[PDB]
């Protein structure tokens, strides 16, 4: 149904061959933030059938209003709902601790992931994303110790499922991370980009991380500007897609949602594709590998 993932030095293996998959990221799961209406089994089914998506990413809010801190069971439920649907539809599912300062609530993240590990640890579909987007923060002094603690907790329960760690400066500093990898099994590192804002320079940093023996994973990328607005940068988008395809980098487009911003796949209150949506759909359906 779904081949298990393993990280061997530089790349991610699905079963026994180097592979990469394309997918979608839901918007914030926070109560009242709109994206939550897409955390349904019906939507996941639509991505597998209509889009041919192989990945669905649950972006669980943590410290903002309506997030996991304010409503734990409420948010935990939307995630479980999406993961169960992904498992049923032969797709990979990323459970993401959608934070910008995760080091602030370490025990909370540990509590959450232990439960998720116990519940989903044996299905080859689940992937853990323990720190969405770290800011101007040190890798070795802030992100690494936090990540190691969480990974330690997970690994005690689930010894082999892929864990993805956020990198400094909006998950752009993957080179900085490669110079001080985490000594653990099946760990990947996140890279986030927005084709309307980031280019070849960010691609070079990625190349450097790849050269140092670290496997990357694009848990979030936009065809539009970093603030989620502006138009689609067609050229940069293509260049980025070729880069990921070449290096077998899995990716999740941000976000299958209908907020009134360029990054959304649908126009407000509709299933009518935006410029971004049409583009990403084409990208997702012609991807070389499927879950
Ligand atoms: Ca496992």
């Amino acid at each position: 149904s779904v081949e298990p993932l393993s990280v061997n030095g530089n790349k991610i293996y699905a079963g026994e061959k180097a592979k990469s998959f394309a997918g979608n990221s839901l918007f914030w799961s926070n109560n009242g933030w709109g994206g939550e209406k897409f955390y349904t089994a019906d939507t996941v089914a639509s991505l597998k059938k209509d889009w041919k998506s192989s990945i669905v990413r649950a972006a669980m809010g943590v410290q903002e209003s309506g997030g996991y801190l304010q409503d734990p069971a409420g948010n935990k439920a939307k995630v479980e709902r999406v993961v169960d649907a992904a498992i049923a539809n032969d797709m990979y599912a990323i459970i993401g601790w959608h934070s910008h300062s995760a080091e602030n609530n370490r025990s909370e993240a540990i509590r959450f992931f232990q439960e998720m590990a116990r519940k989903y640890g044996n299905k080859p579909n689940v992937i853990y994303e323990i720190y969405n987007e770290p800011l101007q923060v040190s890798w070795s002094n802030t992100i690494k110790p936090y990540a190691e603690a969480v990974i330690s907790a997970i690994r005690a329960i689930d010894p082999d499922n892929l864990i993805i760690v956020g990198t400094p400066s909006w998950s752009q500093n993957v080179d900085e991370a490669s110079r001080d990898p985490i000594n653990a099994k099946n760990i990947a590192y996140t890279l986030h980009f927005y084709a309307g804002t980031h280019g070849e320079s960010l691609r070079n940093k990625a190349r450097q991380a790849l050269n140092n023996g670290i496997a990357l994973f694009v848990t979030e990328w936009g065809t539009v500007n970093a603030d989620g607005n502006g138009g689609v940068n067609q050229t940069e988008t293509d260049a980025w897609v070729t880069f990921m395809r070449d290096n077998n980098i899995s990716n999740a487009n941000w976000a299958l949602n209908d907020k009134n911003e360029g990054a959304s796949t649908y126009y407000p209150d509709s299933k009518n594709l935006t410029e971004s949506g049409k583009k990403v759909k084409s990208i997702i359906q012609s991807w070389p590998y499927k879950a």
